[PDB]
């Protein structure tokens, strides 16, 4: 199902680019949202937008709150008294009647959702804010002009088989339907192996948001979806030699990559999925989380 | 396990060809362990075999034509349609667990033994009147070695053996973790011992490495997954143990004749208290690495 909040922060638009106005609500679970925290750090935006950190643990009424379901790092919302993030989609607009997912992108001035699409949001953050950015940040573009139709051709495989192919294979309910998934994950990751061999990049020799988009899904890989989501045909630090230096690079050379990725986090939410794994036992592997350098 | 019997010669059960049989079902590694020391020793002609399906049931085990899967084979004696009919036809009045393996008397139509570490010793002697010298030699119980097998085993069957299933079957974070921790420090124990070594005890095959074996060739195809004994694999995380395996699987073919990944997986995953879903992961690819 397709996020349908997708509107735009733009100069005479109805969300006028500002300072202290918009805020991010996320998990730090999920990878869609965690999409949006990395590129609020590349481009220095912690000061321009604010973040709140729902609880990991997915409930009955959707995404808490930390005080509704405590866990460190998990906030309260600071601004509405929100339990859970539907009561911020039902403020927006109270016949709504999507998902109540994170990423929510909200303007606190006009109380609705601008966007709730990760892919629009991270564009967004390419340059709605320029111009409260130093200079060094607002060069920053991770889907400039000479490299979108290179990005958007990767992106739509990785997308379909690898973001997505993921869960498709983690909430397959039959064999028939796991299978289809997980093997076309698996093809899709021996050819990005080899088109990151050699590489520290998948597009152009420099950070896109094509490696932000691969690297949500890559770092949750071996800590979650190999053992919980199935994905286990091999794992990324022994199957995947070159995914495996460019994961690395990405998360211990980069901060915006490290300081947004909560291990813990991830595997409490992904573990805590009852109609997967009914004991609700978190796996104390594997160790490490992430390989050093 | 409470048939605990054994084969000798002017007891109960005399030793003889063609009148003990084992039920078994490819995924226990309980089981297993007697697969292997009957090849181990040439007992195929004189000890029978009959594999149940690995598709555990409401009833227990069932045979092949109840429950079909490839390899699984019906009974071929009392057209039982459960392990538990055998235990009933023993004892009508048998309140223990169905369990395989079953050493089975043909004569008498009871359980010998039932206890896995009691008969692979049986399999050590009770028939090398039956065997081509070679074969009647073996011996996988040394006096010579006995008192340091038996110091191994203690750990290896509390923390590697039964541990991978309280890890398993743990149904609170706490008690996972309380089993899975002492399974890794075994493991790190275990490959301090074997490397360099291509046996555990007195560099040669003794029980000891068929009871460790039937634990850690299971250990990446399903523990680490399903019992989620995933701090580290045997394949990227034990080398010593790795090598050690493999030179059992690929090179002695008591191990690989008797190893069906796909029972093993199948029986696993088939777990719903576990794996609702029931699905079976394709992965690891492959089951073992080769030499
Ligand atoms: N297409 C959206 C997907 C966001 C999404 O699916 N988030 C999940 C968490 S990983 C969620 O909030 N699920 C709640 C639900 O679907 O009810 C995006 O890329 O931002
Ligand atoms: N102590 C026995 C254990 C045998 C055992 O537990 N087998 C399992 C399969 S791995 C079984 O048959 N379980 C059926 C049940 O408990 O009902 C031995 O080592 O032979």
């Amino acid at each position: 199902k397709a996020s349908t909040f997708r509107r735009f922060i733009e100069k005479g638009g109805e969300f006028e680019p500002e300072k202290g106005r918009y805020h991010l609500y996320v998990a730090y679970s999920c990878p869609w949202a965690t999409r949006t925290l990395i590129v609020r750090k590349i481009k220095g935006l912690e000061e321009i937008v604010g973040v709140t950190i729902v609880s990991p643990l997915f409930s009955a009424h959707g995404w808490p709150f930390g005080d509704v379901s405590p866990f460190p790092g998990a906030e309260a919302d600071p601004f509405y008294n929100a339990q859970y993030v539907r009561d911020l989609y039902l403020r927006a607009d109270p016949k709504y009647e999507g998902r109540f997912t994170v990423p929510v992108l909200w303007d606190k001035k006009t109380e609705t959702v601008v966007n709730n699409e990760s892919s629009e949001i991270i564009r967004i953050f390419n340059t709605a804010f320029n111009e409260f950015l130093p200079a060094d940040k607002a060069a920053i573009h991770l889907y400039p002009e000479a490299l979108k139709s290179e990005i958007d051709e990767i992106n739509e495989w990785v997308y379909d088989t690898v973001n997505n192919g993921v869960y498709k294979a983690g909430f397959a309910t039959t064999q028939q339907a796991y299978e289809a998934a997980v093997i076309p994950l698996f093809e899709s990751l021996d050819r990005l192996e080899k088109i990151l061999t050699g590489k520290d990049y998948l597009v152009g020799d420099q950070l896109t948001e094509a490696d932000v988009r691969l690297f949500v899904t890559i770092i949750r890989f071996d800590p979650a979806y190999v053992g919980h989501f199935k994905c286990n045909l091999r794992t990324i630090r022994d199957g995947y030699p070159a995914i495996h230096l460019w994961l690395r690079k990405l998360y211990w050379n980069n901060s915006a990559f490290s300081e947004t990725c909560k291990f813990d986090h991830i595997k409490a939410s992904y573990y805590a999925q009852k109609n997967v794994n009914p004991t609700l036992v978190v796996p104390l592997g594997p160790i490490p989380n992430i390989l050093p350098l």
